[PDB]
């Protein structure tokens, strides 16, 4: 299996598997158009969005997503709609707002909306998990029956720190 070959914004390239660069969307149109895809360590093509200090971790988003494990034998599907996040995804949720800003960001000019949405749902989660300006709290976000709230439909919250 050959890869895929892309050069940060400030000119360090990446190869990693192509089979994982799939998730990236407007990776595929590039990939046709001047990839090729031959040995994976092909011309790199300058892509001035991302550099590879924040390429890395978008890339190796698609690394897990990609891979995730294989449903056993009685429950044959993965998620139906966004249900359970793999412990891949959970640590960038964790993480300072330098990188957690662009994920958002990097994500859009991808088209990886699947990434752009976990990281929105997480920014939006310690409002209401509603319109994502913080400009909102002015007229106090979005009511959202927030005087209920308990009822906490998600769990999974074992409050494992670190990583």
């Amino acid at each position: 299996m050959p890869s895929i070959k892309l050069q940060s914004s400030d000119g360090e390239i990446f190869e990693v598997d192509v089979e994982i660069a799939k998730q990236s969307v407007t990776i595929k149109t590039m990939l046709e158009d001047l990839g090729m895809d031959d040995e994976g360590d092909d011309d790199p093509v300058p892509l001035p969005n991302v550099n590879a200090a924040i390429l890395k971790k978008v890339i190796q988003w698609c690394t897990h997503h990609k891979d995730d494990p294989p449903p056993p034998e009685d429950d044959e599907n993965k998620e139906k709609r966004t249900d359970d996040i793999p412990v891949w995804d959970q640590e960038f949720l964790k993480v300072d707002q330098g990188t957690l800003f662009e994920l958002i960001l990097a994500a859009n000019y991808l088209d990886i909306k699947g990434l752009l949405d976990v990281t929105c749902k997480t920014v939006a989660n310690m409002i209401k998990g509603k319109t994502p300006e913080e400009i909102r709290k002015t007229f106090n976000i979005k009511n959202d029956f927030t005087e209920e709230e308990e009822a906490q439909v998600r769990k999974e919250n074992q409050w494992c720190e670190e990583k």
